[PDB]
């Protein structure tokens, strides 16, 4: 992954986030409800410090389980440890890409509608990436529980 968001000011995404679409480089990583990427992003909150608490739903035991997990600050601004994430893209107020890296990358939008634009810009940071599974939420999906 060689494209990272430069001046990311991380204060800036916090708030409410969609995971509208997702995409990685082995099918079961994504392909079932209970897959280990299959995370629903629910609320991004920096620290003072600098690192990323990540509120986010997850498919376990046959149900959807409220999670939580802290994403530590590196030295590069756009990257953070849990497993790397790296933020690509993002204009704070519609949409962020991200990837973790196998490699699992999301387009997450602020409201439950289809940015066709946001969608745009995530294939094409993917053009490059090795992705053999993409999946995309509607609306309906985005406003309930681990998107069923
Ligand atoms: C721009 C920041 C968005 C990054 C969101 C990272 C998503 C968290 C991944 C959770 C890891 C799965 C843990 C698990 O349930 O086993």
């Amino acid at each position: 992954v060689t494209q990272t968001m430069k001046g990311l000011d991380i204060q800036k995404v916090a708030g409410t986030w969609y995971s509208l679409a997702m995409a990685a480089s082995d099918i079961s990583l994504l392909d079932a409800q209970s897959a280990p990427l299959r995370v629903y992003v629910e609320e991004l909150k920096p620290t003072p410090e600098g690192d990323l608490e990540i509120l986010f739903q997850k498919w376990e035991n046959g149900e959807c389980a409220q999670k939580k997990i802290i994403a530590e600050k590196t030295k590069i601004p756009a990257v953070f440890k849990i497993n790397k994430v790296l933020v690509l893209d993002t204009d704070y107020k519609k949409y962020l890409l991200f990837c973790m890296e196998s490699l699992a990358c999301q387009c997450l939008v602020r409201t439950p509608e289809v940015d066709d634009e946001a969608l745009e810009k995530f294939d094409k940071a993917l053009k490059a990436l090795p992705m053999h599974i993409r999946l995309s939420f509607n609306p309906t999906q985005l406003e309930e529980q681990c998107h069923i």
